[PDB]
């Protein structure tokens, strides 16, 4: 019959999370002894053994698409840019006019592939005034260059060995850092304490919605965000069903996201070698231009295993019936930006962008053997660039240094992130082309299983105990509410798990050579969340000094629960409500109650007593 | 500043073995009743820090961007919860 | 004097400068003093923790 | 120009005060110094931040 509120903490609670990440890598990043090939700075490496508990019988929503994840995690990846951007030298002297020559003493000018690309071979060697050590003494020296780093400077009559730089005219450029590389580790991002990831296991559970099987985990599965555009590259596959999202199926402008079942090849290679040139222009600033190349220069050419490709397609189009038995159309990007225009990634560093030519060629419509029976060994051109803007940043460019070696480039499939046309009819037949504006969608792609989730120990219920007057991380609850006192000791210790990630730092200055600086957003801001966790949990020790309650988690009240609360038996509190559709019907009462239980239970404490005692 | 300490000599002693600050313009004795209303929030710095939403940027874009104003915010978060972890293990003592 | 370190942190006066004038002037050493400090907090934090539970 | 070996002369506008005249120029067109230019450096303000107080 009394209600008298007891309080509770390290009961299993789970709720929206905002908070910061922490990066982190497997163990073989960071005995790669590299000073950092492209994630490998003094990030935590991850435990020994990152806890996956399973959980069952219980839900959760899920909007992947509204997730704070991939902002953070492209925010720290283009401070890491530009962290290792700052050390490279700087390349503004070379803007001057230069003269070009074209055809060069070569064998191979037409290969035998022709995809208006051989006349286009953007293969010449230029000469170019580049200052020396000393101020005043400068010389001209020549090397080879591309076509799409320049372009004819048009005020003359025509180019006559008259260029100009496509970015210097618009901002600056600086040299890429040769020794660092652009090659992609397995990212694992771990929250602080008091915080979780949450993944569903569930396969046919699209991007968003309600999903049962829960897995609390303390660091995601190791990323690889390879920069790709209309295309996933070393990235998850749908196991057991190719999954196909969007953010509004009705809205042909929103990406259709897509995560294949299987992989294949993509041989895309330039054999012909390369070579470099460190060219002292400064007092110790030297560039690496790419000098005279040995051989015969082969087309960079491409080819794909189109055989496989048909058995996935087939079973993407078995996929793609959403609301149809037979229509499909298939299109090619008609024009935009360069990397929306073409399939683009980087190689090593040289940004490869090897062409979108044999996706259009295909529609499943009728016969879906129609399309598996011819058996195409897909050879297509590819095209390199040295230059890029990164996620539109036009500032200081960045140019890609010499690869030196004959380049292979050999990348899985695991997603096409398609548009739909909206320049066509509603139902009489549906459009879909590729499009890779948006590199989030890539990144968000393997993250709709993932979410981040906040830990609130917090807990009130009302019971018949009550005290003597004056006068394991997070699972095994699905629908209890004894069960959570018998835990009480193990949430508790999983709560308090940052010293563990503390321990493992090891952020002196430097890990692996030699570094600068190097201290930005994501170390102070590691340090900030570190601070307000220990301040959360401060407060809450407050709480419970101030309530007397510091002693143990169970505690007692003096004041009886109110009957404004809606009539529930005990039995059935405690039976079907797995601790939080209470709290769901106690969310405005609780600060009443946090009033009540710190005014009376505080101002309504006497002295002593001196009646009876011992004495 | 602050100084929540207080002293008194009166004739209480314990067993032997063998609203932001006011409520109180002159008083000794209710004012040994008000403590809670300084206490609930000398400990509230979360109150003030929650409200800064600073993930990276606010608008569309900014750089690094922290500077002397962030760090020396951090740091005085830092000492005022020094001083009252020090204060509660004296406390505790 | 366990956890007394606010003794050692009293005379610091960095307010912004001390001797005549300066730029910004915060680099490796005063964050990651502070980053000591607060690691040192943290563990005896964490050991009360455990004396309470 | 936005080429590094090219050169453009442009014509521009400048304040009576912020430039002082040079080489003894008793009485002709003289070229003009900077104020501050040899006294210290000089930069653009960043336009688009504005100096209005909030
Ligand atoms: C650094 O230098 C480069 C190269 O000069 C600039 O990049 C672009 O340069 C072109 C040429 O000056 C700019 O103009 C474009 O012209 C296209 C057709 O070219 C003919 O016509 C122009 C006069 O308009 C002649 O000068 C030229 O010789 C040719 O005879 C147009 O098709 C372009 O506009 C249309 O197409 C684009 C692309 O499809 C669409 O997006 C547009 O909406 C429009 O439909 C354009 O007018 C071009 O503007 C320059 N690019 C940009 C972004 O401005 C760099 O601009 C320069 N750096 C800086 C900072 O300016
Ligand atoms: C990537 O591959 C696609 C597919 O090949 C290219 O798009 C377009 O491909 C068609 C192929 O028929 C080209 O049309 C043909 O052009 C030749 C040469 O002019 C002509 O003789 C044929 O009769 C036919 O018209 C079309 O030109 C081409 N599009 C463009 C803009 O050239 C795409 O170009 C390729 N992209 C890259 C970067 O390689
Ligand atoms: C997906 O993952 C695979 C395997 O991790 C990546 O394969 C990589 O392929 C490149 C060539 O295509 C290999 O390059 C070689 O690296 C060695 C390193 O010493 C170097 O000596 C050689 O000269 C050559 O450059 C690379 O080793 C290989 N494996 C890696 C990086 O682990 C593949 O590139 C990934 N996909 C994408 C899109 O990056
Ligand atoms: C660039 O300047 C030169 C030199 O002129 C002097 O310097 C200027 C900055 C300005 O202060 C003038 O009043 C000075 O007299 C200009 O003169 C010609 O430069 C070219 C290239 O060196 C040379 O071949 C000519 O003989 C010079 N002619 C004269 C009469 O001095 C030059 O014109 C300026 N640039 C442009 C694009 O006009
Ligand atoms: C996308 O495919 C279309 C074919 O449907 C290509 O269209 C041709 O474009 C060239 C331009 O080089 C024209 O000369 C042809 O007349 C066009 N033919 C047709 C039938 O439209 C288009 O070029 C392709 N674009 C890309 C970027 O691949
Ligand atoms: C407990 O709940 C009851 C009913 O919900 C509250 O009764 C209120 O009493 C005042 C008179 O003091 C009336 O003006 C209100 O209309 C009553 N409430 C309702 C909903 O009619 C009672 O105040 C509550 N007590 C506490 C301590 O919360
Ligand atoms: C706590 O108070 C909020 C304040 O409105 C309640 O929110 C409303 O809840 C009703 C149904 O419970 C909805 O129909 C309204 O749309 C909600 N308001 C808004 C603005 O959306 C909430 O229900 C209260 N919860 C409890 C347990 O009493
Ligand atoms: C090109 O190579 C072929 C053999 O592959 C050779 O017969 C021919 O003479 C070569 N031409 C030049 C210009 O080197
Ligand atoms: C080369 O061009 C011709 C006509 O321009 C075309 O028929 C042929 O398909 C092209 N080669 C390749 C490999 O596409
Ligand atoms: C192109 O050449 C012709 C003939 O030499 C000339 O008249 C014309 O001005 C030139 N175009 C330019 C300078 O833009
Ligand atoms: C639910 O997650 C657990 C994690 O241990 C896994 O073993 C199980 O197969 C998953 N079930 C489904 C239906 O995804
Ligand atoms: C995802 O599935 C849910 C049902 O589980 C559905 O309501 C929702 O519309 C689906 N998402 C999209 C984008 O259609
Ligand atoms: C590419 O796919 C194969 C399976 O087809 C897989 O074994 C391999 O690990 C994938 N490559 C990655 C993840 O880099
Ligand atoms: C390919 O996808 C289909 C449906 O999307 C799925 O049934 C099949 O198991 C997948 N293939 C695998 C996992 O090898
Ligand atoms: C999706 O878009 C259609 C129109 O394109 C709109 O009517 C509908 O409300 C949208 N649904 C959602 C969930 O955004
Ligand atoms: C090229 O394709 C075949 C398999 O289809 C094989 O030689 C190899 O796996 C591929 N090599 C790459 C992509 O570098
Ligand atoms: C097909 O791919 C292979 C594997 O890299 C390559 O050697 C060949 O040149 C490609 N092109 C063809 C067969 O036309
Ligand atoms: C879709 O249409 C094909 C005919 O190409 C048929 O074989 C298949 O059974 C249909 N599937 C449906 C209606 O689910
Ligand atoms: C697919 O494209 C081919 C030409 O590439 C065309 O002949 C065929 O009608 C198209 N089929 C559908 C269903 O769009
Ligand atoms: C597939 O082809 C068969 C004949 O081979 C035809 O009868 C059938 O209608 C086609 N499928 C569709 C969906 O039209
Ligand atoms: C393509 O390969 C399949 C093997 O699955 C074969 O049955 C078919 O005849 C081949 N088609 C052609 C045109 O070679
Ligand atoms: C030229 O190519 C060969 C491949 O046969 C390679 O061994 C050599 O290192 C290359 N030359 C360079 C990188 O200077
Ligand atoms: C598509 O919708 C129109 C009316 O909006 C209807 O007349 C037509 O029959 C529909 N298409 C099919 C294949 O039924
Ligand atoms: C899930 O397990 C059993 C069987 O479904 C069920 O009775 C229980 O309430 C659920 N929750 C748990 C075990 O935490
Ligand atoms: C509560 O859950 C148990 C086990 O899941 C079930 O047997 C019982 O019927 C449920 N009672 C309700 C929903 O009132
Ligand atoms: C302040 O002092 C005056 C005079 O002693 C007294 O009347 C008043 O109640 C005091 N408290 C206030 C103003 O809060
Ligand atoms: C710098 O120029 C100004 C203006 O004439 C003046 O202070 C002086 O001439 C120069 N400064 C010095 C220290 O000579």
């Amino acid at each position: 019959e009394n209600l008298w509120v007891t309080v509770y903490y390290g009961v299993p609670v789970w709720k929206d999370a905002e908070t910061t990440l922490f990066c982190a890598s497997d163990a073989k990043a960071y005995d790669t002894e590299v000073h950092n090939v492209w994630a490998t700075h003094a990030c935590v490496p991850t435990d020994p053994n990152p806890q996956e508990i399973y959980m069952e019988n219980v839900t959760e929503e899920f909007n992947m698409w509204k997730n704070n994840m991939v902002e953070q995690m492209h925010t720290d990846i283009i401070s890491l840019w530009d962290q290792s951007l700052k050390p490279c030298v700087q390349l503004t002297p070379l803007c001057v006019t230069l003269d070009c020559s074209y055809n060069i003493t070569n064998n191979i000018t037409n290969s035998i592939t022709n995809s208006s690309v051989n006349m286009r071979e953007e293969i010449k060697n230029c000469s170019f005034n580049m200052t020396t050590e000393l101020r005043d003494k400068n010389r001209k020296v020549y090397s080879l260059f591309y076509k799409l780093d320049v372009v004819q400077i048009n005020n003359g009559n025509n180019s006559s060995n008259l260029y100009r730089l496509i970015n210097c005219n618009t901002s600056a450029l600086t040299q890429a850092c040769p020794k660092v590389t652009f090659e992609p580790i397995p990212i694992r991002y771990c929250a602080p304490a008091g915080y979780a990831i949450l993944k569903c296991n569930d396969k046919e559970f699209n991007g968003t919605g309600l999903c049962k099987n829960v897995s609390t985990v303390q660091c995601t599965h190791g990323i690889r965000p390879v920069v790709s555009t209309q295309l996933l590259l070393n990235g998850s596959l749908a196991e057991g069903k190719v999954m196909i999202r969007s953010e509004n199926i009705t809205n042909n402008v929103k990406n259709i996201i897509v995560q294949l079942n299987e992989t294949v090849t993509i041989n895309c290679t330039r054999p012909n070698n390369n070579t470099r040139k460190s060219v002292r222009i400064g007092p110790g600033q030297t560039f690496y231009a790419t000098g005279d190349i040995i051989g015969d220069i082969r087309q960079a050419h491409c080819n794909v295993s189109g055989s496989q490709w048909n058995r996935a397609l087939h079973q993407v189009v078995g996929q793609l019936r959403e609301y149809w038995n037979t229509t499909i159309i298939f299109k090619n990007s008609s024009g935009g930006d360069l990397e929306i225009t073409t399939h683009s990634f980087n190689c090593g560093g040289e940004f490869f962008y090897c062409n979108t030519s044999g996706l259009f060629n295909s529609n499943w419509t009728h016969n879906d053997t129609a399309s598996m029976k011819p058996n195409d060994t897909i050879t297509l051109p590819c095209r390199i660039k040295q230059i890029i803007n990164m996620w539109q940043r036009v500032g200081q460019a960045i140019y890609a240094p010499p690869i030196q070696g004959v380049i292979r480039c050999e990348s899985n499939i695991t997603g096409l992130i398609l548009t739909r046309d909206g320049g066509g009819n509603i139902n009489e037949s549906q459009i879909f082309r590729p499009g890779g504006g948006d590199m989030r969608d890539n990144w968000r792609s393997e993250l709709y299983k993932y979410k981040v989730v906040r830990i609130e120990p917090l807990g009130v219920a009302p019971t018949k105990a009550k005290r003597r007057v004056v006068e394991g991380f997070l699972g095994t609850a699905g629908s209890t509410m004894g069960a959570a006192s018998i835990t009480l000791t193990v949430q508790v210790r999983k709560l308090l798990s940052g010293i563990v990630q503390q321990q493992s730092n090891l952020l002196r200055a430097i890990e692996a050579q030699q570094h600068l600086l190097k201290l930005t957003v994501w170390g102070i801001k590691q340090l900030q969340a570190r601070v307000l966790a220990v301040e959360r949990y401060l407060r809450d020790q407050q709480l419970l000094g101030i309530w007397g309650c510091s002693g143990k988690l169970i505690c007692t009240t003096n004041v009886p629960w109110n009957s404004s609360w809606s009539n529930k038996s005990e039995r059935e509190i405690w039976e079907n409500m797995t601790w939080l559709q209470w709290d769901k019907e106690i969310s405005n009462y609780t600060h009443i109650i946090y009033e009540l239980i710190e005014e009376s239970q505080k101002q309504q404490e006497k002295n002593e007593q001196e009646l009876l005692e011992l004495d």
